[PDB]
């Protein structure tokens, strides 16, 4: 099928681009390095494949879509459940993803673009709110029979994720601080879930 | 006094450097731009004034020292106090500092150094743990008559600060998201302080 070939070719460009971002470095890689190694399976084409920043965000689309499915699947896998169980189940999956060398490597790429005068990153964040894992949590909060949880669902979602994820990821990205092993992951999830539900007057 | 003149000259270099970082840009400013405009009140000298990254961290030293005094002063100003009052008093001051155009501008500088092969930033973070506002909070926790608060004092300090500060600062830095006005600051502090002390089962 024509359509299959197109998509398969788009997958070749992204794969070349990722390998170059990892071996050669994001900053020293130019569009042309990517077109070159893509061969005559590119020659000046049409999508967000018009700059290396565009390719980079086409890759994140994929990864975000991959993490969302992963985290949704693990949550709905309960038949239950107490908010307690739902929060920790989400905890575990979310935290696990941020403790992969991959999450740090892309983190470094995002932070280096802080001076980008084309706002590719702002466009991307503004056009993908729907695709972040925060929405899954935001989804469970509304359903709970509660005035507060329903009214503040987006904020509690965002807060719980942040407590789980910062300042660790930040330090991972800037100074290469070590990741958590799985025991530390688990430990830190129960910690955060306790304070979130019951607070430090327990 | 010789010593006064030395210090006054060190203050001229930092001031030139900050003005160049703000007008010209951190990345396009080189050491030499700073030596030049410093005049023959520099000529190849000795401290952390041997690179522009060093000057930059000599400035942050000052700012961090300035914010610490500011936040300590506001906390001890109680004669009380319930953990509730102490947390919010700290909240207000901490959050107020992160909602200044200055906190964003330096944020952008730090994030752009993500690929620095000299680890100036890691050295600086590793050699200044004692100078962060987190310690003030960590200090009050130990004193509370409690097993948990005392055992986990550094972690609760770090958690409470993060809940206050992320993901807002991050979005401020990367995509230029808007700051909070004072009502939003206050609102968000009481919000965070409630969840921190009492959790979402209130
Ligand atoms: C957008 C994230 C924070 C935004 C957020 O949490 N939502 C707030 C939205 S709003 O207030 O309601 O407007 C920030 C920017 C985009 C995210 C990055 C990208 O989403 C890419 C992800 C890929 C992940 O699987 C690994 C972390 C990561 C490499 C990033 C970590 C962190 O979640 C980021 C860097
Ligand atoms: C170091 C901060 C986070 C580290 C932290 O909170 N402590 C954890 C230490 S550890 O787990 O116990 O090892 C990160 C890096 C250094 C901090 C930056 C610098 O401290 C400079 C400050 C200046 C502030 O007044 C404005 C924000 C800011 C421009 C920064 C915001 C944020 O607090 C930063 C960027």
């Amino acid at each position: 099928t024509p359509s299959q070939k197109v998509l398969a070719r788009q997958e070749k460009i992204k794969a070349v681009a990722l390998e170059l971002f990892l071996t050669k470095g994001y900053q020293e890689t130019s569009l042309s390095d990517i077109i070159k190694l893509s061969g005559g399976s590119y020659s000046n084409i049409y999508d967000g494949f018009k700059s290396k920043e565009g390719l980079f965000f086409e890759i994140l689309d994929d990864i975000c879509k991959k993490h969302f499915h992963l985290i949704y699947s693990k949550t709905q896998e309960i038949k239950n459940g107490t908010l307690k169980e739902i929060l920790t189940s989400f905890g575990l999956a979310f935290i696990e993803i941020f403790n992969q060398p991959e999450a740090v490597a892309f983190g470094k790429i995002i932070y280096s673009q802080v001076y980008d005068k084309d706002r590719h990153l702002a466009n991307w964040i503004e056009n993908n709110q729907q695709n972040f894992s925060y929405n899954i949590l935001m989804g469970f909060f509304k359903q709970q029979n509660n005035s507060y949880m329903k009214k503040n669902a987006e904020k509690l979602a965002v807060l719980f994720c942040t407590m789980l994820k910062e300042p660790y990821h930040h330090l991972n990205v800037l100074i290469n601080a070590p990741l958590k092993n799985k025991k530390e992951q688990k430990e830190h999830v129960e910690f955060v879930v306790n304070v979130f539900l019951n607070g430090i007057n327990s």
